[PDB]
């Protein structure tokens, strides 16, 4: 599997993990400046738990910088 | 907790799952006329496998139709 993962711009190839999970949280910048934002490679959609957001997939290729907030 | 869910347009208020879990995957008609999307409150980020895409979050109100297609 080829996980795009952070900080790293772009990338890929694990390949233990056979995955692509993405996740963001807000903090006082967020609003007008951007979210915080960590994309990576494990295996299993990683814990959320309290304010944040996160989605998961399969697909290598897929782990990028999201619509300017996930939108 | 408030789970969106489907198809039931918006809503919420579930309790027992504790969470909101929105999940995307395309078919011929995806491109030129938007992705086919399941939005619901259960308990735990639900499984992806194979062609599809998810993110989950605990938020109350957090469950409802992304940006076009997640983005």
């Amino acid at each position: 599997i080829r996980c795009f993962i952070t900080p790293d711009i772009t990338s890929k190839d694990c390949p233990n993990g056979h995955v692509c999970y993405t996740k963001t949280w807000c903090d006082a910048f967020c609003s007008i400046r951007g979210k915080r934002v960590d994309l990576g490679c494990a295996a299993t959609c990683p814990t959320v738990k309290t304010g944040v957001d996160i989605q998961c997939c399969s697909t290598d290729n897929c782990n990028p910088f999201p619509t300017r907030k996930r939108p």
